[PDB]
Formats: structure tokens, C-alpha cells, sequence
């Protein structure tokens, strides 16, 4: 009855010399890490980067998510007016994440087993009793306010010491995002995340099912959904299988808006999905064409960038 949580996708820890390049580190782990679409990378212990938003001026207006909003579809009275979009800072976004999410399960919000947050997840993504509705914080350009990582643009200051973290390769502003093309001849910036408890993503892949890289520069757990590529087809049939009527037919691109499917449904279809606890400082990585979705465990800020190689 409860959620059977998928099995552990791959980890990798790389020593100094393996984490000099990671374009090159991403194609020796290739053969394991695209026959489970996600994977993990923990960096070695002494790299630490420092946190280079502007926390003084960061302000932003997270969407509403309503976890049963498709159960709910199998009308009620002024319905679209839920709950406006408001303002926060990230001072006033974590206060409100911890309170909800230390009231929810009636405990410190640290104190919560991951396994508990994600089966109460499922629960109440297919509950029509219960309508628990979050807000996240998500695609937050750089450019607003900084990227998380430091840069060398003249805009933040840099001390010695955080130099090293400007001019890393694993600093996504510095990953390779131009694809090769004609039209290249003839003729990207990370995006940033701010969870909460339950706020999530549905699941979908990149624009010209590019690769992404994303760090979660501090806060609670991101889960992680992944499946491979060679078992893309089979999602999107399981997809069009079960998907309601009216949003079967709808391109992907639309379609990718409303993708959210417990992870045991699909695995009930032998589809191969793998998990993941994300934490703080740890690096994910997504394989061309691989389906990927996912939720946050509480407070967390996280960055994102496709790229190309
Ligand atoms: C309201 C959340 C927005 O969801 C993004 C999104 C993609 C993504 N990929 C990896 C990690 C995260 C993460 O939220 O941490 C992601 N969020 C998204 C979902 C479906 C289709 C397209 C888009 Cl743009
Ligand atoms: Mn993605």
C-alpha cells in the first residue's frame, strides 16, 4: 500500500585528480551513469565554495503548487483563486518552510526521516481528502541576483581564498552550454531553486535532451526520480497510457507541465526508475534524454544548468 521507494542511483566520490575536469570525469562515469539516467557526485571533502547571492536584496515570488491538482480533476466554487503569488525573501521563505514543515509531521524539521516526507509525498499527490498546497521558489533566473557560486564579473567582491571556486569547471556558469550547429555559424545561465517541503518538479526532459549538472548549495534533501534513456519511450507510453484525455494529445513541451506520476506506477509497467537523496553540496547530473522529477525535503537552495559536450 505505502510507496515503495525506487533503488539507489549511482554515487561517485572522485578523488582530486578525477574531479580536475568534469566533462571528462562525466564521460568515464558515462557507461554506468547512462543506464541509470541521474546520478550523484560528492566533491572532495575540503571543496567547500562559498554561497554569492545577494541575500540582502533577494526577493521573489515563489508559484503555487497544489500536490492533488490532477487527482482533483476526476467544479468547485471560484475555482483559480486559491492562493495569490507573494512576495519573500529568503529570510522570510525559510521561516515560513520551517514552520510548515515542523508542523505538518509535528517535529523539528531536521528530525523527519527523508523515507517519511517522501511516502507522505505520494499519499498526498493521489489523496482527493486532503488538499495540502506549497509554494517553491523555482526558476529564479542568475541574473536576478547572482548566481550561487562566485563570479569573476566585478559585481561581488571575491576574496583569495573563493578565487579557486570563480575559475572551477565544476562552477556552473563556467560549463560548456553552445551546441555545435550550422546556424551557429550563420548567427544560457543557471537557474536557481528555493524548496520547501513538497514542492516539486514533474517529470520531463532538457531542451534538445541536453545533459544538466545541479548543485544544491546549502538546506534540507532534494529527492531525486530518475530513468534512463533507453527506457524513454517506454515512460511516454506509460504516460499517454494513463494520463487524462485531455492532456494526452498535448505536445510534450505542454504536456511536461503537469507530468507528475508516483514512481511505482511506473516501475508496476517495468519501467526502470532509481532515487536519490541529494544533500547539501552534492552535485546531480542528468543524461541526454533521461526523464527525471523530484521533490524537496525542506528548505533548500539549489542551482541548475544544461549543458553540452
Ligand atoms: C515549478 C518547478 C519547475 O520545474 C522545472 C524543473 C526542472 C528541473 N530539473 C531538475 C531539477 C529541478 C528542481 O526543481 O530542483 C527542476 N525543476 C520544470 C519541470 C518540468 C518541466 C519543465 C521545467 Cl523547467
Ligand atoms: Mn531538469
Amino acid at each position: 500500500a505505502e510507496f515503495v521507494p525506487p533503488p539507489e542511483c549511482p554515487v561517485f566520490e572522485p578523488s582530486w585528480e578525477e574531479f580536475t575536469d568534469p566533462l571528462s570525469f562525466i564521460g568515464r562515469i558515462r557507461p554506468l551513469a547512462e543506464k541509470t539516467g541521474i546520478c550523484k557526485i560528492r566533491p572532495p571533502k575540503d571543496w567547500q565554495p562559498p554561497f554569492a547571492c545577494e541575500v540582502k536584496s533577494f526577493r521573489f515570488t515563489p508559484r503555487v503548487q497544489r500536490l492533488n491538482e490532477l487527482e482533483a480533476m476526476t467544479p468547485r466554487e471560484a475555482f483559480g483563486f486559491e492562493q495569490a503569488v507573494r512576495e519573500y525573501t529568503l529570510q522570510s521563505f525559510g521561516e515560513m518552510a520551517d514552520n510548515f514543515k515542523s508542523d505538518y509531521f509535528n517535529m523539528p524539521v531536521h528530525m523527519v526521516p527523508t523515507e517519511l516526507v517522501e511516502k507522505e509525498f505520494w499519499r498526498l499527490v493521489s489523496s482527493i481528502e486532503e488538499d495540502v498546497i506549497v509554494e517553491y521558489g523555482a526558476d529564479i533566473s542568475s541574473k536576478d541576483f547572482g548566481s550561487g557560486f562566485p563570479v569573476k564579473d566585478g559585481r561581488r567582491k571575491i576574496l583569495p581564498e573563493e578565487e579557486e571556486y570563480a575559475l572551477s569547471g565544476w562552477n556552473l556558469n563556467n560549463m560548456p552550454v553552445l551546441e555545435q550547429s550550422v546556424l551557429a555559424h550563420i548567427n544560457k545561465v543557471p537557474w536557481l531553486y528555493v524548496g520547501m517541503c513538497f514542492s516539486s518538479f514533474c517529470w520531463h526532459i532538457e531542451d534538445h535532451w541536453s545533459y544538466s549538472i545541479n548543485y544544491l548549495h546549502w538546506g534540507e534533501p532534494k529527492t531525486w526520480y530518475g530513468v534512463p534513456s533507453h527506457a524513454a519511450e517506454q515512460l511516454e507510453e506509460v504516460m499517454r497510457e494513463l494520463a487524462p484525455e485531455l492532456f494526452e494529445s498535448q505536445p510534450d513541451l505542454l504536456h511536461q507541465l503537469v507530468t507528475i506520476m508516483n514512481p511505482n506506477v511506473l516501475m508496476e509497467h517495468g519501467v526502470p526508475v532509481y532515487r536519490t537523496n541529494q544533500c547539501a553540496g552534492e552535485f546531480v547530473v542528468t543524461f541526454p534524454r533521461a526523464y527525471h522529477s523530484g521533490f524537496n525535503q525542506g528548505y533548500n537552495f539549489a542551482e541548475a544548468v544544461n549543458f553540452c559536450t
